[PDB]
Order: structure tokens, then C-alpha cells, then sequence
């Protein structure tokens, strides 16, 4: 087991906390601050328990090892943090080097400091692109020095950056202080997924949809050993329907690599008695456009040529609803339609309503982060499901049964 924040004595201690502040932006201004909010409990705790300082560190976007302050600065996060925290947050313009080090040697008894975006330095990811756009690899010597500089900012280290936990980056596995402790966001996320995967309340339903039909492979195969039911929705379904049922799918998303094992996966489900729910009907579109001409189809009719299926239909949502009703526990990863467009958002909307009714009655509902977490924000259901993950990719690594380098890097009790 690992050291965690509650076990950690901070009093008088400078805390360098890795957090995931990689919030969606538009035109420099934050569109979702959930990732920020989620870190608050760890930060406050340190403040309330007498920390000399919290020096926060994160990445935003993918600047690829070149500094891009015009486009990917964390400054706006500082402003949000201070508002959240009802306290001052001092933003630094770099994350390493003498100046930053001076700022972080001995702050006051409670000063919050935010570092600039980690990824401006190629040493964080260990690789990136140079200013001319060329793929480059960072240098071991330079990587150690970078790692050393982060080390100085703090007496002790805390990782609350669950969403970045799958990334073996310098700030996540390279900060070599004596005590490295997992924050409250880390413990909470890990605990939910672990409980859901190891000892779920049953029946356990996984809802898989979205697009990323191929990446959902290791995931389904693992889930197939954990679950009692699975909805396979959204873009992914079409590959299953064409293969199993010889559906005419038009221009709908199709995944050739995926089509190869669809039969294997289905037989595994049959073996395990996992009831698989695929869509039986669809909202079609004449083109991939918000204002496209719409239509309806079924597995049996096909989708016209060469229309595409962009939402499930009414029968499908009902069958989805039947599964939600039976479930004691739900993991939902991926929307079941192109929810960003009104024409194609009904199936997702109806699924959200059902999941929401289920929470209400004690079904454990876990939402996968990424696009699904986005639906919650959009529709105000963030506080009406048991947990909305802050990490899409990291959660998948977890659902896939993989280990997280961010978790592993922590100190052992
Ligand atoms: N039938 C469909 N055809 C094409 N795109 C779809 C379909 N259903 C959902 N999508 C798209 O899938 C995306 C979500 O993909 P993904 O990243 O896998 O979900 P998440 O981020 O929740 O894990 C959205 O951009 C959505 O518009």
C-alpha cells in the first residue's frame, strides 16, 4: 500500500503537489473547472493542517516541449483557483530554474503558488517537438536536472493528478523526495474503480459507446470478465452489427481491425452469460453535419446509401433503459450518439435520464470521464450520479486492468 495525504504530516512543510489542471479551454478561458474543483479538497487540507506552502504543478494541452504561453498558459487556472479557494494564488511563469526556485524556497504559512505549464519543457514527457516542428527526444542529463528542480520546490510531494496518472512523466514519477503521497483525489478515484472492478454491486452493467471503436478492445475483453451486462453503443456498434447481422451500415463508422474479433468477444459473452445489448434502431444522417438531413433505420432495414447512423432510436433507448433498471452498478464510458448536436443527442439524453434515476435509487453510477463527463456538465447531472471521473484516459487504463505509473511512483508505507 501507499502513503496518502491524511497519513502525511505537512505542518510547516512545503508541499509540491502534482495536480491535473488540464482543463478544456476556448480562447483562453476555461470551459470546465471540474478538474480544478476536484483538487480543492487536497489543497485545503494542507492549508488547514498548517502547510507552509502548496506549490501546484500541471500540464495543459499538448505544447510538445516548446513554450507556448500565448496559447497554453495556466494563468487562467490561477485566477479560477483563487476564486475557488477564497485565497490568493501566485502564478509563476516557469516551472523550473533559479527564479522559480527562489520563489519556492520559503514562502509564508499558507501561500499557494501555481507553476506554469509543465509541458513547455521537453523534459516532462521525455519527448516532444522542436520549434521547427521536428520530433525530438529529451536528454537524460537534462531530464535529471529538470527532475531535480521540481524536487527543490518542496519538502514533501503529493500527487492528486489522477487524470494524468497513466503518464510516466517527470512530474509524476520523477519527483524524488522522501515522502511521496497520494492525494485525496487520487485515493478517491482509485478506490471507486477498484471497488467497481474487484467487488461490484451486481448486476454490474458497463455501458460502452462513443467513438474510438478500436481502442475499446483490451477494455471489452477485460470487462467481459467483470460484468454481468454490457451495452455496446454509439459509433462502436456498427462494426458489431455489420459482422454479426450483415447489416448495411452505409457510411457509419466501421472498424476493420475491430471486425476481426467481434465474434470472439461475442462468444466470450455468451460463455460468461453476459447479456449484450446492441442498438436495434437508429437516427440516420445524410452527412456528418449538425443540420444534416435525418432519417430512421433498423438493423433489419439497413442504413440508406450512404447515410450514417448518428444516434440510437427509440427501441434502442428502451432496451438500454431496461438494462439500466436491472443494474446495481454502472460504469459508463462513451456516449451513445453524437450528443454535441441536437439532432443526434436524444439517445444520450435519455440514457442520462435513466442513469440519473438509478443513482436516485442507490445504483452506483460511475462515469468514465472524457466525453461522458462532458455530458454531465452540459446537462447539469454532475452531482446526480455517484462519481464523474476526472480522468478519461486514466480510467480506461484502469478498466483495462493496467497499472498506473503515477500510483506506483508513490511511497510505500
Ligand atoms: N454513432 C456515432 N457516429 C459517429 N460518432 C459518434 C457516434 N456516437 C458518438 N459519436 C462521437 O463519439 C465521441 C465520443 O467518443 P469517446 O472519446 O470514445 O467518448 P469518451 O470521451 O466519453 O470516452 C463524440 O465526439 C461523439 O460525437
Amino acid at each position: 500500500n501507499k502513503l496518502t495525504l491524511d497519513k502525511l504530516d505537512v505542518k510547516g512543510k512545503r508541499v509540491v503537489m502534482r495536480v491535473d489542471f488540464n482543463v478544456p479551454m476556448k480562447n483562453n478561458q476555461i470551459t470546465n473547472n471540474q478538474r480544478i474543483k476536484a483538487a480543492v479538497p487536497s489543497i485545503k487540507f494542507c492549508l488547514d493542517n498548517g502547510a507552509k506552502s502548496v506549490v501546484l504543478m500541471s500540464h495543459l494541452g499538448r505544447p510538445d516541449g516548446v513554450p507556448m504561453p500565448d496559447k497554453y498558459s495556466l494563468e487562467p487556472v490561477a485566477v479560477e483557483l483563487k476564486s475557488l479557494l477564497g485565497k490568493d494564488v501566485l502564478f509563476l511563469k516557469d516551472c523550473v530554474g533559479p527564479e522559480v526556485e527562489k520563489a519556492c524556497a520559503n514562502p509564508a504559512a499558507g501561500s499557494v503558488i501555481l507553476l506554469e505549464n509543465l509541458r513547455f519543457h521537453v523534459e516532462e514527457e521525455g519527448k516532444g517537438k522542436d520549434a521547427s516542428g521536428n520530433k525530438v527526444k529529451a536528454e537524460p542529463a537534462k531530464i535529471e536536472a529538470f527532475r531535480a528542480s521540481l524536487s527543490k520546490l518542496g519538502d514533501v510531494y503529493v500527487n492528486d493528478a489522477f487524470g494524468t496518472a497513466h503518464r510516466a512523466h517527470s512530474s509524476m514519477v520523477g519527483v524524488n523526495l522522501p515522502q511521496k503521497a497520494g492525494g485525496f483525489l487520487m485515493k478517491k478515484e482509485l478506490n471507486y474503480f477498484a471497488k467497481a472492478l474487484e467487488s461490484p454491486e451486481r448486476p454490474f452493467l458497463a455501458i460502452l459507446g462513443g467513438a474510438k471503436v478500436a481502442d475499446k478492445i483490451q477494455l471489452i475483453n477485460n470487462m467481459l470478465d467483470k460484468v454481468n451486462e454490457m451495452i455496446i453503443g454509439g459509433g462502436m456498434a456498427f462494426t458489431f452489427l455489420k459482422v454479426l447481422n450483415n447489416m448495411e451500415i452505409g457510411t457509419s463508422l466501421f472498424d476493420e481491425e475491430g471486425a476481426k474479433i467481434v465474434k470472439d468477444l461475442m462468444s466470450k459473452a455468451e460463455k460468461n452469460g453476459v447479456k449484450i445489448t446492441l442498438p436495434v434502431d437508429f437516427v440516420t444522417a445524410d452527412k456528418f453535419d449538425e443540420n444534416a438531413k435525418t432519417g430512421q433505420a433498423t438493423v433489419a432495414s439497413g442504413i440508406p446509401a450512404g447515410w450514417m447512423g448518428l444516434d440510437c432510436g427509440p427501441e434502442s433507448s428502451k432496451k438500454y433503459a431496461e438494462a439500466v433498471t436491472r443494474a446495481k452498478q454502472i460504469v459508463w464510458n462513451g456516449p451513445v450518439g453524437v450528443f454535441e448536436w441536437e439532432a443526434f443527442a436524444r439517445g444520450t439524453k435519455a440514457l442520462m435520464d435513466e442513469v440519473v434515476k438509478a443513482t436516485s435509487r442507490g445504483c452506483i453510477t460511475i462515469i468514465g470521464g472524457g466525453d461522458t463527463a462532458t455530458c454531465c456538465a452540459k446537462w447539469n447531472t454532475e452531482d446526480k450520479v455517484s462519481h464523474v471521473s476526472t480522468g478519461g484516459g486514466a480510467s480506461l487504463e484502469l478498466l483495462e486492468g493496467k497499472v498506473l505509473p503515477g500510483v506506483d511512483a508513490l511511497s510505500n508505507i
